[PDB]
């Protein structure tokens, strides 16, 4: 299966992707990233991998639908199965999700349905918990809301951080979003008709 990972930051998951899927065994391959901010360390590390590079600022659109547009055609042009939002931090339009439904992966940094949103840790802190941990799931139109492939959890520790709790589900997230990538590619994992996770 063919993969495209969308980003918007430093890329540490667009790294754990590249090197679970150049495994032998990856029935993923990652054929180009595309980032909707230039300049961020992900394009450099999927340049050092080999592996093309798009920049669409969506800034430069008029609207969501238009941006996503310009997202669709380079996802055609490199004849993509499966999207990756790997930090990509854009709501993406009700077309563009129900074209990509069932090929669209997203990874989260709180067990879902908890923490929905764009400072998941912020308000894992805030709430109190004592475990967080991360999710990847298939993207629907509602945001954080779509069908859930894998999870791990991850414990809070006393004066943890944003920065330090971060880190520590980075660990993980590197760990299920290869996995969830590999459930998918392999036709191990689908959308069901119904909707719901099938298991093949
Ligand atoms: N339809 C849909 N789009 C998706 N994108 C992402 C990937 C994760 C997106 C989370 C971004 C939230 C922060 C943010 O900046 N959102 C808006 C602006 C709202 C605001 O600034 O308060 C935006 O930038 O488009 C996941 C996901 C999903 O499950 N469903
Ligand atoms: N709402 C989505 C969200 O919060 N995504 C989170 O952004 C970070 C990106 O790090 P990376 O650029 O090093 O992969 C990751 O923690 C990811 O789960």
């Amino acid at each position: 299966a063919r993969v495209a990972v969308l980003i918007s930051g430093t890329g540490s998951n667009l790294q754990a992707l590249i090197d679970s899927t150049r495994e032998p065994n990856s029935s993923a391959q990652i054929d180009i990233v595309i980032s909707n901010k230039a300049a961020v360390a992900g394009l450099d590390k999927a340049e050092r991998a080999g592996i093309p590079t798009r920049v669409i600022n969506h800034k430069l659109y008029k609207n969501r639908v238009e941006f996503d547009s310009a997202i669709d055609l380079v996802l055609e042009e490199f004849s993509i199965d499966i999207v990756c939002l790997a930090g990509f931090m854009r709501i993406l339009s009700g077309p563009f999700v129900q074209k990509w439904n069932g090929k669209m992966l997203n990874i989260h940094p709180s067990l879902l349905p908890s923490f929905k949103g764009s400072n998941a840790h912020e308000q894992a802190l805030e709430t109190g918990v004592t475990v967080t941990g991360c999710t990847v799931h298939f993207v629907a139109e509602d945001v954080d809301a779509g069908q859930i492939i894998l999870q791990e959890a991850v414990p809070v520790k006393r004066g943890d951080t944003v920065a330090t709790l971060s880190e520590r589900v980075k660990l993980a997230e590197h760990k299920i979003f290869p996995a969830a990538l590999q459930l998918v590619a392999s036709g191990t994992v689908q959308l069901g008709e119904n909707g719901k996770i099938c298991w093949v």
